[PDB]
């Protein structure tokens, strides 16, 4: 199942969180990475005192469980220092969210796909969809055209 993977890092160097990131998506087992987006620097959603984040998506192909995925990627975020403040939207050092897991629908505690918030944001949107322009969510529309009704700013490159 190809899963997209947004990728998001404010603090301690967020090029290096990136790559260092990238190479270790590239390590979970039972996957490989398909496609890798641009990298974009974004104002922060939420609180104003934190940096501005790189963001970018990834294409993995998994035969994981979803569950199993997030064991993972929650695990990158661990090995490179990601802390969750208390307040909603701060800062991190890597923040690792599964936009989709192929065509799914999951709701359980721990997990929610589509990404809740996802088609509110350009800087997840954007970068998916240079990675993948003809996608279709799960409720039948087009990445494509929720971009166009949204209109959201292009992003700037890193
Ligand atoms: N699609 C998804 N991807 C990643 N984590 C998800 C998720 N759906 C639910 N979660 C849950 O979200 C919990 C909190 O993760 P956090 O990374 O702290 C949220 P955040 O990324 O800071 O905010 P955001 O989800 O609004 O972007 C995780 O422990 C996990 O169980
Ligand atoms: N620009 C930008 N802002 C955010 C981002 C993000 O990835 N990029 N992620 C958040 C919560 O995970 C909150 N705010
Ligand atoms: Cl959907
Ligand atoms: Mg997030
Ligand atoms: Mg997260």
């Amino acid at each position: 199942t190809v899963a997209y993977i947004a990728i998001g890092s404010n603090l301690a160097s967020p090029l290096e969180q990136v790559n260092a990131a990238l190479k270790a998506l590239g390590d979970i087992p039972e996957s490989h990475i398909l496609t890798v987006s641009s990298f974009y620097r974004t104002p922060p959603l939420g609180p104003q005192d934190q940096p501005d984040y790189l963001n970018a998506a990834v294409a993995l192909e998994t035969s994981l469980a979803p569950e199993e995925l997030l064991n993972h990627t929650q695990r990158i975020e661990l090995q490179q220092g990601a802390v969750r403040k208390a307040e909603r939207w701060g800062p991190r050092t890597l923040d690792l969210d599964i936009m989709l897991f192929g065509n799914e629908v999951i709701n359980t505690e721990r997990l929610t796909v589509p990404h809740y918030d996802m088609k509110n944001r350009g800087f997840m949107l954007w970068p998916l969809f240079e990675i993948a322009p003809e996608l279709v969510f799960p409720d039948g529309e087009m990445l494509r055209q929720i971009l166009h009704t949204r209109a959201f700013d292009k992003l700037n490159k890193w």
